[PDB]
């Protein structure tokens, strides 16, 4: 029998290694329908003007998209599937373009400090997305500086912290740069900054947390999160992590600069302290884990067959933080209250229906972080 | 001048081949000094048994065993370097005995499975050490099974793994061992088991993941890691390995069964996971690398010439996870706080020396994972 178009397989992000031999980007789109649906993308909200002499070609169902560049193609896609019975469209996809400039061949500048001083080196990374990780050679390349307590890379700024500098730091620095998207690794390293010591200050003194993390880290729910933390000290100082809670015992989640947290969920709020110490003292310094969530569905609407003249009661109900909005759509169109249809929230209520109201209808469902779609096909039947 | 003994050469772990036409295994001692030091073996702690109707004998400080054999001479040795200044003793070393057996004399079980279903063939290697290296053999030697994707046998346990069985399996099967130790290498192989097919299932279905890896792994850095993921599934799934990060953009480490990782560091620690996709779906499984450091020395002790009645502040700090504990050694001899020696840590303090405090001395540091040994000279003159 005949039906709507259904998907099966909708355009995903997409990021594009800048440079690549791959001189075309794909963007997949699968529609099951009776008869077969046709296609049409859109892009930022506007079709796509397809053709012989345009950059756009289809491949049944899918955009592929010839020579791609951000200056023209990068935005959010569209998949719009038709045919008898209505029109559905698809979740959107941003083209996103991926790259990583040299660092500036400017000379950079020394750094002289007393020996037993913490200092650190700024990095200052040259344009690039998305964000990459960072470490620091000594030298010459390969010649890497380890994560060895005393000796600290932040993967935010790229910046390089020695806790105590002594006599072995002597040397020239590089901040070495890594952009890796999907097999695809590329990375750069700076000129060399020379470290030179003045005599020595062998005094101890108490830590003094230099590298911290965010006041407020928002997070989704199943992401992982990473928190920093590293600090100036004489003798270097020794990290160790805690969440704050009701509970008077003693609880640590890592004893080093970084504070992994795997596959967060909404227990994982809170507020965590990163306290450094060492023989003569100690600092902290605390931060939060905010967890909200994108949408996902609980509720949504599946193809119903009603008689002429007949009421109908359709609804979608969406999780999610913060609480998302439910909004719907017609044959791809935008649904508000008319006639005999009331649109409030997530629910849909016709009122004596209409052989002409049969068609494909959407639910969606937003929030600041993500968009869901629903689907179903209204049979209206004298 | 005349000074205490001082290693320039200390014995190795070894591992002896048994068989081999070598009839005996010497283990290698030098140290230098004035006069020339003597040597005194030592095996799990007891000094060995000299003589001429002993097993060992001495060349110029290597020990020299004859017709070496696990059930007597598996253990660990170490050297004693002594002369009129003093004595020292070097880092332990294991000598083991590497085999390998052949596979039992037992016919081994036939296989049938439905023609579409994946299968397993277990290998239950026999006796040996150390761990081998696993191929299959199809019908006869040297047939081995190709590791193209469809077919993958297990270093862990030599298991062969079909990820989706056809009627080109049809045939016999067998487990092909090897032992390399040096430039020796010797295979053994087992009987051949039948496979035979029932009807074929030609239906497509989901991969589902049956060769992984352990959920803890731990590495020392500068070490290789080889990780392993295979599944069953129709049409044949393909893998893919990422490491879990904060970063939300698409990182592959690998689109095989295996997933290498060398030269690990501290960076390298974390969760990774492994995908199996077909156009079925999708399955997954994650794991942990933890990285952990023999230990090495940051700051030693170095010979010192200190006035009788004075005091002496010696030290010595090493590096390593987890965090090594440093002991110390007066001329061979455990030494513990006392009299005028307070040994606290990898600090060793004199309160108004003696003439008589001269001698050898030596820092250990020590973790789970190994020992630094670190040797200097004290020479208290009036």
């Amino acid at each position: 029998r005949s039906y709507g178009p259904v998907f099966e397989e909708q355009p995903a992000h997409t990021l594009f290694p800048e440079g690549s031999a791959e001189e075309k980007v794909t963007l997949t789109c699968r529609a099951r329908a009776n008869p077969p649906a046709t296609y049409r993308w859109k892009m930022n909200g506007t079709e796509l003007k397809m053709g012989p002499d345009s950059r756009y070609r289809l491949v049944a169902g899918d955009l592929v998209i010839s020579n791609p560049v951000k200056a023209k193609d990068a935005g959010s896609y569209q998949c719009v599937a038709t045919n008898a019975r209505g029109t559905v469209v698809s979740r959107e996809a941003s083209l996103r373009f991926g790259f990583l400039q040299e660092f500036s061949a400017e000379e950079r500048d020394p750094v002289k400090i007393t020996e037993g001083w913490g200092v650190m080196f700024t990095c200052s990374p040259p344009p690039h997305y998305p964000a990459l990780s960072y470490r620091w050679l000594l030298n010459e390349f390969p010649n890497f500086i380890p994560a060895d307590g005393r000796r600290f890379v932040s993967q935010t700024t790229g910046n390089l912290y020695i806790a105590k500098t002594e006599a072995s730091d002597l040397g020239n620095y590089s901040c070495f740069a890594t952009s890796h998207i999907d097999f695809i690794t590329k990375s750069v390293f700076s000129k060399f900054s020379q470290l030179s010591l003045a005599a020595e200050d062998a005094r101890q003194y108490a830590p003094s947390i230099k590298a911290k993390f965010p006041a407020d880290t928002y997070a989704l729910t199943g992401q992982m999160v990473t928190l920093e933390c590293f600090a100036f000290g004489n003798p270097v100082p020794q990290i160790k992590w805690r969440k704050l809670d009701g509970s008077q015992t003693s609880k640590w989640l890592s004893s080093e600069p970084l504070l992994h947290i795997q596959n967060v969920d909404f227990e994982d709020e809170g507020t965590y302290e990163c306290e450094a110490e060492n023989i003569k003292g100690r600092d902290t310094y605390q931060g939060r884990i905010i967890i909200h969530a994108q949408p996902d569905w609980l509720d949504v609407i599946t193809d119903t067959e009603a008689d002429i003249g007949s009421d109908l009661r359709w609804s979608c109900v969406a999780s999610g933080k913060p609480r998302p909005a439910v909004r719907w759509l017609r044959d791809g169109q935008p649904l508000a209250s008319q006639n005999r249809i009331e649109v409030s929230g997530g629910e849909l209520r016709f009122s004596k229906l209409v052989l002409e109201d049969s068609g494909m209808y959407q639910c969606v469902a937003e929030n600041k972080h993500g968009t869901v779609y629903a689907s179903a096909e209204l049979t209206v039947q004298a």
